[PDB]
């Protein structure tokens, strides 16, 4: 009966609450997806225990041995009912799992220094002092590669072939970049992320422009769940309730930093 | 037994055959959404008479009455069991009805006449030599006169008090007054409809820059309905297995002109 919720350490989703080993359970964790979760059980009438990802991955197939990782390979192989995490709908997962609809939406993003004169992608492809760049792999990267919008092009190709290298190889090390570069480099990565570092100290980071594509973050559950219908409907209602809005708010502004 | 599918007449997801007034049922008509009825009734299993929606709205609650129009009246009032067309995903409706998974995306875009020296929102929102605007009411006027992104705010400030007014009352309008303008009228709208008509003769319209905003086409069926969880496995499968993107080629390039 108890209902087992694969996630992920990831700031502000799932985080360990400072006195966590003093805590055991679910109790040990806090945050958006935390709370979400308790919101999500409710809705469906089940009790659960939340249990941190294995190997810290969010999914993928290992393309040397055909087996999946990460939380879509926990709820594949039958060791996880449910996951329920900042985890990307994607054509490749939904083959082997099921999304709901997407409870949050973001799009990639421009992070700059705070003072540096760029508004827009435009901006910065139309010149080279600042450099930029993105993760060294996965989606984002991918998509400047096959983008065929003139702009994108354009970033793609100052950037494939840019020395030193404008690819960094985690987030952690985009975010330091900006941070140390002088206004001499700006990040592209996902706009929740560039949101949720603009209210944290120091404080000089900055997200400009809109958002260059459309993505979404859903609950995943294994095909033939007797649980994808309940979630979906429990999303849809917190969607509309505005309990969504109110839990990022929460963890984005509430507790920001950066007034 | 016999599923009543509603839908509206749009380009290109439902059109009148040039020969319909032969014809009877539902081959008087043809179109992307056509299409789409066809593989999702054969997905699920079910036979299917197309209907065009009576009043010929998407779906509204008349504020006044609170009474729903359009395909989304239909499908809440049992006059018809599904609705198959460019029908935009909204919280509002997701409150009466049910929606599956998108069967298309799509966003704000800028259509400009070919020759105009504009490439992005910001190239607009930067200048006035070329006027700019949106329908003058609905989605997309409501997305800038929300919107808290510098660029979108500012042009929404130019908008809505720029002289002689940038809006139009139907999409037609825009689109001959950006053909009409020789260059200096740009027209927001709908990613789709912009890649449509730019290959549509006289082949003067062009979409320029990335989509502004995310939405997204959904199959509708009323609360309750046996049928809605069979859709949204049936558009599932017909985008994994590539069809929607055929479709969309089909209607939009194949058979385009330009
Ligand atoms: N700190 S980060 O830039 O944004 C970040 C960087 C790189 C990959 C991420 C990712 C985040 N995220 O928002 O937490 C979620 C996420 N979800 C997936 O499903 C996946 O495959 N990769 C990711
Ligand atoms: N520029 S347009 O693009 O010709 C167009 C203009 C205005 C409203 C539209 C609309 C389209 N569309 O794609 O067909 C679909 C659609 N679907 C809805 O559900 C709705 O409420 N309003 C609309």
């Amino acid at each position: 009966k108890t209902v087992v919720v694969t996630t992920i350490l990831e700031s502000p989703y799932v985080m360990m609450k400072k006195n966590h080993e003093m805590l055991e359970g679910n109790e040990r964790y806090e945050g958006y997806c935390v709370d979400l979760a308790a919101e999500i059980a409710k809705h469906c009438g089940f009790k659960y225990k939340l249990t941190i990802v294995g190997d810290g991955k969010y999914g993928a197939r290992d393309a040397d041995t055909k087996i999946w990782n990460g939380m879509v390979g926990e709820l594949v192989y039958g060791k996880a009912d449910i996951a329920i995490a900042p985890l990307t709908i994607t054509l490749v997962r939904e083959e082997v799992i099921d999304f709901s609809k997407p409870f949050m939406s973001l799009g990639i993003s421009i992070m700059i220094k705070k003072g540096t004169p760029i508004e827009s992608a435009e901006d910065l492809s139309k010149q080279t002092e600042i450099a930029y760049g993105t993760l060294d792999s996965g989606s984002t990267k991918e998509f400047f590669r096959r983008s065929k919008i003139a702009v994108f092009d354009k970033m793609w190709t100052y950037m494939r072939s840019a020395e030193p290298s404008v690819f960094v190889r985690t987030t952690a090390e985009g975010v330091a970049r900006v941070r140390k570069s002088k206004g001499k480099y700006a990040y592209l990565l996902e706009s929740t992320m560039n949101e949720y570092i603009e209210q944290r100290k120091p404080c000089d980071t900055m997200k400009v422009g809109g958002n260059l594509d459309c993505k979404g973050y859903g609950i995943a559950t294994p095909k033939g769940s007797s649980l994808g219908n309940a979630v979906n409907l429990a999303v849809l209602k917190l969607n509309e309730q505005g309990l969504l809005d109110k839990l990022k708010n929460k963890w984005w502004y509430d507790k920001g930093e950066c007034g």
